[PDB]
């Protein structure tokens, strides 16, 4: 009965947004608010029992700040399936950001069958535009399968985001 998969997931975004420290609640439950700089990339396995008949791990490469600067996203990217793309919520310059993110990741890789990776946009440190409608259309308009406001500091919607976007891996997996 059982399956088990193993998928590449990325978790990009600027500077101090918190991709650290969302794969660090998420897997490990845990937060410092102690701000440790990653260097280059960094990793997590999260493993997810996603129901009786699914075992889901996600390998998390976790990417700093400064690699759409470099040269190596394209190494970086290769054969991911779905990725996280963060922003500070408080910081607008890192939402102008997420587009320069959105686009490096949709100009260097896609699924076997030609398409662009699920991408899901978190909106970080929401315990710090506020918009129903204007979500949906940013969404729509920049290739996001979703959206959520979440905290690593306070535990807020990091499951059901995850869950969310491995829902739409699966899809893709049995397409
Ligand atoms: N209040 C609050 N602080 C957060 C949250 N997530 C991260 N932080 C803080 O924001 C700072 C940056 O978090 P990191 O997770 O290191 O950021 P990063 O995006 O991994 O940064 P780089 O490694 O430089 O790419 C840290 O001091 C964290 O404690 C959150 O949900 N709420
Ligand atoms: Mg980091």
């Amino acid at each position: 009965e059982t399956r088990e998969h193993l998928f590449k997931v990325l978790v990009i975004g600027e500077l101090g947004v918190g991709k650290t420290s969302i794969i660090k609640r998420y897997v490990h439950q845990l937060f410092s608010q102690h701000y440790r700089a990653t260097i280059g990339v960094d990793f997590a396995l999260k493993v997810l029992n996603w129901d009786s008949r699914t075992l889901v791990r996600l390998q998390l490469w976790d990417i700093a700040g400064l690699e759409r600067f470099g040269n190596m996203t394209r190494v970086y990217y290769k054969e991911a399936v779905g990725a996280f793309v963060v922003f500070d919520i408080s910081r607008s310059s890192t939402f102008e950001a997420v587009l320069k993110w959105k686009s490096d990741l949709d100009s260097k890789v896609h699924l076997p069958n030609g398409s662009p990776i699920p991408a899901v946009l978190l909106a970080n440190k929401c315990d710090q535009s506020q918009s129903p409608s204007q979500v949906d259309q940013f969404c729509k308009e920049h290739g996001f399968a979703g959206w959520f406001e979440t905290s690593a500091k306070d535990n807020i919607n990091i499951e059901e985001a995850a869950r969310f976007l491995v829902e739409k891996i699966l899809v893709n997996h049995q397409s």
